[PDB]
């Protein structure tokens, strides 16, 4: 019947015409192919045309991703679909979630999450001289620290507690970087910047006490061995530095 082939498949995702995959998902069962196959993947990145849905919005709603999701789980799919990884210049591992949330679409992650995305991707800085240039924007690897990093609080309280799947609050990434080290990394020193740095670094340290009683966050280390509060020293990083000791200082005298 109607024919399927990457072209097509990426001009109606990019438009974002849910219509248009009419017949795509009895095409996948006749043929035996899957979303995930090279053939409909870029072969230049490796993005499904789940990330170019995502990256092609109107309003903010590409009507094509609830229905590329479904033909996903019809066809055996829907795992591999969700949470395949693709690159650029900057990143490895990069999947749709990470998308969704650098684009702030609460709405999507919910729906990517709900549907079984890793919540625990890690995108992965990509370097080119011989010493980590940091020619990327660096933000702790995960999507919790992803959305902490760019101040969508409410995408850090689903990720962290959504009925489905939760991003872990302890994680760490390949520098050893929890959530807590990623707000330091990024924080610069501006008064808006450390102003949603230190009520982030705040909420997630007590929601980590709350859960871990055992648990101080702040006092887990990085693979240099420090502390989120060491890092920021040693890294000049003033605003956030100088709230930790506040907030350690008041701590104390509640109890
Ligand atoms: O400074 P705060 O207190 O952190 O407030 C956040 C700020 O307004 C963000 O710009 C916003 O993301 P949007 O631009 O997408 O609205 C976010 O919404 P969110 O919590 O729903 O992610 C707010 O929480």
């Amino acid at each position: 019947m109607k024919v399927f082939n990457r072209p097509i498949l990426f001009d109606i995702v990019s438009r974002g015409s849910p219509d248009g995959l009419e017949g795509l998902l009895s095409f996948l069962l006749t043929h035996k192919k899957r979303l995930t196959d090279e053939e409909f993947r870029e072969p230049s990145t490796g993005k499904t045309c789940l990330p170019k849905a995502l990256l092609n919005l109107s309003a903010g709603r590409n009507d094509t991703i609830p229905i590329l999701l479904d033909i996903a789980e019809k066809t055996g799919n829907m795992r591999e679909f969700i949470n395949s990884p693709f690159r650029d210049v900057y990143y490895r591992g990069q999947t749709a979630l990470h998308i969704a949330i650098e684009r702030r679409c609460k709405h999507y992650v919910e729906l990517l999450v709900e549907k079984g995305a890793d919540v625990h991707a890690q995108a992965r800085g990509r370097f080119f001289q011989p010493k980590d240039e940091g020619g990327y924007f660096y933000f702790g690897e995960l999507p919790l620290s992803l959305a902490a990093c760019t101040n969508q609080p409410h995408i850090v309280h689903y990720l962290t507690e959504n009925g489905h799947k939760q991003a872990d609050l302890r994680r760490q990434d390949s520098r050893g970087n929890t959530v807590l080290h990623a707000l330091v990394a990024i924080a610069d020193n501006t008064r808006e910047n450390t102003k949603f740095v230190t009520k982030m670094y705040d909420l997630l340290l007590i929601k980590c006490a709350k859960l871990f009683p055992d648990t101080n966050l702040e006092a887990l280390l990085n693979n240099d061995g420090l502390s989120p509060l060491m890092m920021a020293a040693k890294t000049g990083k003033i605003g956030i530095f100088q709230h930790i000791i506040r907030r350690e200082i008041a701590d104390a005298a509640a109890h």
